């Protein structure tokens, strides 16, 4: 039943959240590993406060050894979708008042790590 075709690739990387924007426009994800990682479609899940929203990625870029990706909520007003970073075209800026949290789950569903936030003021 084929209504679309196969490839077999490695989609996936030693990526760490290493650090998410205080005003809460961007998340910042780290890719430390010692080859460069063939990104594919990972599925960044989003979780803050009562809800919570994931996002997609496409293959357009590989993850270097030490390759920081930024994905920037919409209101960013940076070029939409380098070239050097990505903007989520789905979601706008959420304000990480509410300790946000982000869970990383490979290109078929399955999960690498999680982290969040760390309640302080500002």
């Amino acid at each position: 039943m084929g209504h679309h075709h196969h490839h077999h690739s490695h989609m996936t990387g030693n990526v760490c959240i290493e650090e998410i924007d205080v005003d809460g426009k961007f998340i910042r994800l780290k890719n430390t590993s010692e080859q460069d990682q063939p990104m594919g479609g990972w599925e960044m899940i989003r979780k803050i406060g009562d809800t919570s929203v994931s996002y997609k990625y496409t293959s357009r870029y590989v993850l270097k050894a030490g390759q920081t990706v930024t994905i920037w909520a919409a209101n960013a007003g940076v070029t939409a979708s380098p070239p050097t970073d990505l903007i989520w075209k789905n979601q706008n800026s959420w304000g990480t008042g509410e300790d946000v949290k982000v869970i990383l789950k490979n290109s078929q569903g399955e999960e690498v790590a999680q982290r969040s936030t760390v309640f302080k003021t500002t």
